[PDB]
């Protein structure tokens, strides 16, 4: 039975609005509604793993494990395994499998992040789950961001204090968040972000979304613009939307916007907006395509509708040779060549690397680097031909190429990261000297840039 080299995975986001759900949630399963939907013939091929993100969750966890396994049963006719389940109040992500990946799935993580302090701390935050599958590393996170139109910079701190603190993954990967632990991130949720236009347009926004005009709409929405101003979300990707907003809808129909102001919103406008998203952030050179992303017409439960996404995402095997792993095989090479950081910093410590990769016996330490400085006030820190020479567990370009190399640049004087990258092993040549690049990230934001020349050696 082979391993495989591509698998499917299904998020789900719902907001249920602390309503049980209605009998029948096929629909979201099958991504089925509006916007980029699954093919009618695709109906009874089961995803592989499906992630469900719920928020505002009124179910107990085994209320709604019952719930989704018979949904999933119905479809697919197989009985899937439950990974993970983790609660954070009424925030909750459930991971299901099907059974014959039961024993390719391993290091299953839970966590989650609070956010806010006093008044804004006890009902926002994150849930996440990882586990690697094969070869590759997963994570997950379901988040419910501060909600309010006027609070997209609340949304923007909360993004980063969950990416900070939630503890995912490899932690011996100790300079890195959860932006650079996975192969392949999926962040979804609640994210709460508005369409921002002025409440007397209301009307004129719904005429929109009878007409299936979004445009005009999504120029607005925060999230996309805070995005291209890399206020939030740097370096994942969000495919295109065309389904209509999914909040705030009347319960029981999907006729109606419910956006006027009340008593029970705290006499907040609630303008028609795409709080429920999925965005995603993959290691360089990964297949991963997004095969949908919509929302469901028919679960009225909710004043949000359910968004479903699907991928196809690239995969790699568990690989053994006759050397590692539990050695080293001295075919194999990664040199690191004429390697420059430029920082965004004004510190003036010495810097060195940290290599960090599943493809190596433990991670790297280098030499300190040579600072100068850029022409327009930078630091640049200078590598040179010094770099320690990386020593793969395995040689075969099979494993090797598939690879990445995590890279933290971190102070001498206080061995605290300022920048962190990745850098795909998927080179157009060995045994060649070929250009490499990496953004460096710190908490998420832009500290820097990592260039120079990588030459990799495997036993071909
Ligand atoms: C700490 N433990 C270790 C064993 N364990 C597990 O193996 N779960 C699992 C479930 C479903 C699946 F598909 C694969 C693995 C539970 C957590």
């Amino acid at each position: 039975q082979p391993e495989p080299d591509m698998i499917t995975i299904f998020i789900g986001t719902w907001n249920m609005g602390n309503a049980p759900p209605p009998k029948k949630i096929t629909s979201w399963f099958l991504s089925k509604g509006q916007g980029k939907t699954r093919d009618d013939s695709a109906d009874y091929i089961p995803h592989d793993i499906y992630v469900i993100g719920t928020q505002e969750d009124p179910l107990s966890e085994k209320e709604w494990l019952e719930i989704l396994k018979h949904s999933l049963q119905e479809i697919t006719s197989v009985t899937f395994k439950t990974v993970a389940i983790h609660t954070l109040w009424n925030i909750r992500i459930v991971v299901l499998a099907k059974p014959e990946h039961e024993n390719r799935i391993s290091h299953i993580c839970t966590d989650n992040v609070k956010t806010g302090i006093a008044n804004t701390l006890g009902n926002k935050g994150a849930v996440g789950v990882s586990f690697m599958f094969n070869g590759t590393s997963l994570g997950f996170v379901n988040s419910h961001l501060t909600s309010g139109s006027e609070k997209k910079l609340r949304r923007n701190q909360n993004y980063m204090n969950i990416l900070r603190f939630l503890a995912l993954g490899d932690k011996k990967l100790s300079p890195f968040n959860i932006t650079h632990r996975f192969t392949h991130l999926f962040w979804f949720g609640d994210l709460n972000y508005r369409v921002d236009l002025p409440t007397w347009e209301a009307e004129t926004i719904i005429q929109k979304i009878k007409q299936q005009q979004y445009a005009d709409l999504l120029s607005h929405d925060q999230l996309l613009t805070e995005r291209r101003e890399q206020k939030v979300f740097l370096h994942f990707e969000e495919e295109e939307i065309t389904f209509a907003p999914t909040y705030r809808f009347e319960r029981l129909t999907r006729d109606k916007y419910a956006y006027t102001k009340q008593k029970a919103t705290g006499m907040k406008y609630n303008l028609p907006s795409w709080c429920d998203r999925v965005l995603w952030k993959s290691y360089p050179l990964v297949h991963v395509v997004c095969q949908s992303y919509g929302s469901t017409s028919d679960i009225m439960t909710s004043d949000h509708s359910p968004v479903f996404a699907t991928f196809e995402a690239g995969v790699t095997s568990q690989f053994v040779s006759k050397n590692g792993p539990g050695t080293v095989d001295s075919q194999g090479q990664i040199e690191f060549l004429r390697c420059y950081a430029t920082l965004k910093t004004k510190s003036q410590t010495k810097f060195y690397l940290e290599f960090h990769s599943s493809c190596l016996e433990s991670f790297v330490k280098s030499q300190e680097g040579e600072n100068e400085e850029g022409s327009e006030g930078e630091l640049v820190v200078k590598f040179g031909e010094t770099l320690p020479k990386l020593k793969p567990i395995i040689s075969d370009p099979e494993y090797l190429l598939d690879q990445h190399i995590l890279i933290s640049i971190k102070s001498s004087d206080s061995d605290e990261s300022y920048g962190e990258g990745c850098i795909a092993l998927r080179l157009e040549a060995t045994e060649t000297q070929l250009p490499i690049y990496t953004p460096l990230t710190h908490h998420g934001e832009l500290t820097g840039h990592f260039q120079g020349e990588i030459k990799l050696q495997t036993s071909q």
